[PDB]
């Protein structure tokens, strides 16, 4: 089997991407949030406390002829940027752009912290990180990948995320008009949950490419690119006026400048990164400054290829025996 949805900006910025997802019987559409660097699908209910609900489109498992509770079983996930949710399992047939996995968890939030319930474009998450990360108690729940993936053609997915447009999320296929060139592959370390890999190095611009090893994560649910203090301070550098703020969190730049491109590193391949999709606009409204979408990792205490960089790619989160992930440009 496969699958194929199409992913869209909730915004202007490109902050999230939410990909329709259809749960139970008859279906119940919700946007979610696909994060390759969580393992819990997990979901606006009926169930979720009715003032932290402001938007959203919630599943309702008593109307699903296919929903089961999941007895005596609850989660509980604080995400890198300090939100969080929590409550109790169902299980239920979940469907992806045609795909469908039956006896799927599916996470029903009880509460969910204030970010959650500002943003009324996101109904949940669907998280695409490897299932020893997932967060249910006393037993641990599979992904939907991991539920899928001996179903699927061949044991992969594929983030095609677009610079203020849509894209795609392929299951069980890889779509070869969707990239130029050749797929790079490489090393995945799967030791604390994640598709970490290993960038080979960086340029600034039209700069010299450096040589380095970088660790860190790909990761759909996060919006920005975060990488060591050194490299940042190198892209930085190259933009006039740009400083890193402790008041606003992180670099910014005046509006009126023009970005650079930045190059990361696989194995001998490279992935350019426009400028322009470092721009994260005004830090508030009618502001000259604008917020940088290239920041500091220190004290993350991980790199995090998030959004920036991989909007920049075709990516492939290869879940054979071995995993492995692949970049082309595009």
């Amino acid at each position: 089997s496969t699958g194929s949805a199409t992913t869209t900006p909730i915004d202007s910025l490109d902050d999230a991407y939410i990909t329709p997802v259809q749960i139970g019987t008859p279906a119940q559409t919700l946007n979610l949030d696909f994060d390759t660097g969580s393992s819990d699908l997990w979901v606006f209910s009926s169930e979720t406390t009715a003032s932290e609900v402001d938007g959203q489109t919630i599943y309702t498992p008593s109307k699903s002829t296919t929903a089961k509770l999941l007895s005596g079983a609850t989660w509980s996930i604080s995400y890198g940027d300090g939100s969080s949710s929590s409550g109790d399992v169902y299980t239920d047939t979940v469907s992806v752009g045609g795909l469908t996995v039956t006896g799927q968890a599916v996470e029903s939030a009880k509460k969910v912290s204030s970010s959650f319930t500002e943003d009324s474009t996101i109904d949940g998450l669907l998280g695409l990180a490897f299932s020893t990360l997932n967060t249910v108690s006393p037993t641990q729940q599979k992904t939907f990948f991991d539920n899928a993936k001996a179903s699927l053609d061949s044991p992969v997915f594929t983030a095609d995320l677009g610079y203020h447009a849509p894209g795609t999320y392929n299951f069980g296929f890889i779509d070869t008009t969707a990239y130029t060139g050749s797929i790079t592959y490489t090393a995945v370390s799967t030791k604390q949950g994640f598709w970490e890999w290993t960038s080979t190095g960086y340029a600034v611009g039209s700069g010299t490419f450096k040589s380095t090893s970088i660790d860190g994560i790909a990761d759909t649910g996060t919006t920005l690119l975060y990488l060591p203090a050194t490299v940042v301070s190198a892209y930085w550098a190259q933009v006039s006026g740009a400083k890193s703020s402790s008041s606003v969190g992180g670099y910014v730049f005046p509006c009126s400048a023009t970005l650079p491109s930045f190059t990361f590193g696989v194995g001998s391949a490279r992935i350019v990164i426009p400028g322009d999709y470092i721009d994260f606009g005004p830090i508030s409204t009618g502001s000259s400054s604008c917020f940088g979408g290239i920041q500091s990792s220190a004290g993350i205490g991980i790199n995090i290829f998030g959004d920036v960089a991989l909007k920049a790619a075709f990516v492939v989160f290869n879940g054979a025996t071995t995993p492995t992930l692949g970049f082309a440009s595009k």
